[PDB]
């Protein structure tokens, strides 16, 4: 069994620590901000944190970093927990709300104050930045840097009580106003924000800045290896300064890995909101959207998402990933799980003039190569469990009236056309050869019907097409999606609507073979020669709709 996490720099850091007995167990965590729905961009990091804990028999924590009162929403907490569970993450009982620890951060802030390691700044916000300096002009203490412990403790208490307006005061770490790393120049730990919190209500008027709460939360949770993106390299000095000034032992350490942005994809919340607002998408769970909710509805399996994330390399360099790796992971996972069935999306009626009396064909759900590569020599049966390949078949009715795909009949065929043509023949999948004897055409020039004859043994044909009984098939709506965006970098490599793919959603009305009527609602299929499909789960719950999960082959 291949390793859950291929050897990477973090993996090596951990084996090195276990080897030296630095920590008894490994503790990791994924700390999203409940400010929006989980999306494809969160998969890599979350799975890296989870699989790392798992690989080394550690603990994985799921944390809602809801420290910003104006962004945290119950709806994102609910969706994120639900989506990550769907993805396969397992945090057991270790689910945390950073807000549940506001008291703990406050007490640490008081300790820092008492040690003379933190002070209440009361200078104007514009002044704070002016006094802070640059990499070419060292900072200068404001007249409040040297306030006494007593005074700072009293002002912090009143800041918490809401006695002062936003921006009037801030609590700052007392570090080094001359350090070359700007982050060490007395970074802000608390800000006044007179806004209620979706959980703590009107309890707090000061909220911890990221650089203060993040390291503390890690420390309070017992995290040993804190993993974040490269953007927080410089922040590590504050992270270390805090762990030290507060004497945490054992203490967590931060390790940064490069970002892995997915191409042709935009995950920025404000931009995705515009698409929803402008109606270019039905909502946040529109299959074309990058949210996990949209992927769940599109029909993608959690197994495929994990196999995609697993293939992504881990390094300290930022890189992009082409969706092809994602798309292929989806297609490859469905190959062994989606029994093959027939559906005609752009139906044209054909009458088999010499056929009297329905014939019942028994066709196999799976291709030989799938059966061959079966781990247990068995294969899937929609609804049932697994069975011997011989058992994986269904009744397919072959009747006088049929429906074939419009593009499989061509009155004016191009050179090398292998399907049905006037006076020509074609093989009907699992049923024999037919010859087009006649057909009608409407004013718009669309073929309205075809009359054909089922031929005998001598007959030959250059092609094979799917089809469905026009009398026993179930009518259905099919939704065909395409990539939301048409270029690798719709946002640029560092107005985005000029890049929306045209006709990213197409609706067609057709028919699917009847065997489908009995199957479980979550059954996934390969509609022969069309793609992988499954019943749109959302439309099922409303007051027969199939969505196309993905095409049979890359089209870009």
């Amino acid at each position: 069994a291949a390793p859950l996490v291929a050897p990477n720099f973090i993996t090596e850091i951990i084996e090195r620590d276990l080897e030296a007995g630095k920590y008894p167990r490994v503790v990791t965590r994924f700390p999203p901000d409940p400010s929006g729905y989980a999306h494809l961009g969160h998969v890599f990091a979350s799975l890296l944190d989870f699989n790392t804990a798992r690989q080394y028999g550690g603990q994985f924590n799921l944390r809602m970093d809801d420290t910003n009162p104006e962004l945290a929403r119950q709806e994102y907490v609910d969706s994120i927990a639900d989506d990550l569970k769907w993805l396969g993450l397992d945090w057991g009982e270790h689910f945390y709300y950073a807000s549940d620890y506001f008291d703990r951060y406050y007490a640490y802030a008081e300790q820092l104050i008492r040690q003379g390691d933190a002070y209440v700044e009361s200078v104007s916000p514009e002044e704070l930045s002016r006094l802070r300096g640059n990499a070419t002009t060292p900072g200068t203490p404001s007249p409040y840097r040297d306030r006494s412990v007593e005074e700072n403790l009293d002002l912090l208490r009143r800041m918490k009580a809401g006695e002062f307006a936003d921006g009037e005061h801030v609590l700052r770490a007392k570090i080094d106003l001359t350090a070359p790393n700007m982050k060490l120049r007395d970074p802000v730990l608390y800000r006044i924000v007179n806004k209620p919190h979706f959980r703590t209500s009107d309890e707090w008027h000061i909220y911890p800045a990221y650089d203060f709460e993040h390291p503390l939360q890690d420390a309070i949770e017992g995290v040993t290896h804190s993993m974040c993106s490269l953007e927080f390299v410089d922040n590590r000095a504050i992270y270390d300064w805090l762990m030290e000034k507060l004497n945490f032992d054992p203490r967590p350490h931060q390790y940064e890995f490069g970002r892995r942005g997915l191409e042709y994809t935009i995950t920025s919340k404000r931009k995705l909101r515009e698409l929803v607002q402008a109606g270019r998408v039905s909502g946040w769970d529109d299959p074309r959207m990058p949210t996990l909710r949209a992927q769940r509805r599109l029909g993608v399996t959690p197994e495929a998402v994990r196999a995609f994330a697993a293939q992504i390399g881990v390094s300290r360099t930022n890189r992009t990933v082409d969706i092809a790796v994602y798309e292929n992971a989806v297609r490859d996972d469905l190959n062994h799980r989606a029994p093959r069935v027939m559906a005609v999306l752009d139906p044209v009626k054909v009458t088999l003039t010499n056929l009297d009396g329905e014939k019942t064909l028994s066709l196999p759900y799976w291709p030989h190569d799938v059966v061959r590569d079966s781990p247990d020599g068995l294969v899937g049966m929609p609804g049932g469990g697994r069975v011997a390949p011989e058992e994986a078949v269904r009744d397919v009715p072959l009747t006088r009236e049929l429906y074939i795909e419009r593009d499989d009949f061509s009155p004016a065929p191009p050179k090398g056309f292998k399907r049905l043509t006037p006076g020509g023949t074609v093989r009907l999948r699992g049923a024999g050869i037919i010859r087009a004897d006649d057909f009608g055409t409407d004013e718009a020039g669309q073929v309205t019907h075809i009359r054909a004859t089922l031929l005998g043994e001598d007959a030959k044909a250059a092609g094979v097409i799917h089809w469905v009984s026009a009398e026993r098939a179930l009518p259905a709506e099919f939704r065909l999606y395409d990539r939301l965006f048409r270029v690798p970098h719709p946002e640029g490599e560092n107005g985005f609507m000029r890049y929306l793919t045209p006709d990213s959603l197409r609706v067609l009305r057709g028919y699917v073979e009847p065997s489908v009527a009995g199957d479980p609602a979550d059954t996934r299929y390969q509609f022969e020669r069309q793609g992988y499909f499954w019943r749109d789960p959302v439309e099922l719950e409303r007051v027969l709709v199939f969505g196309r999960i993905i095409t049979l082959k890359d089209t870009w």
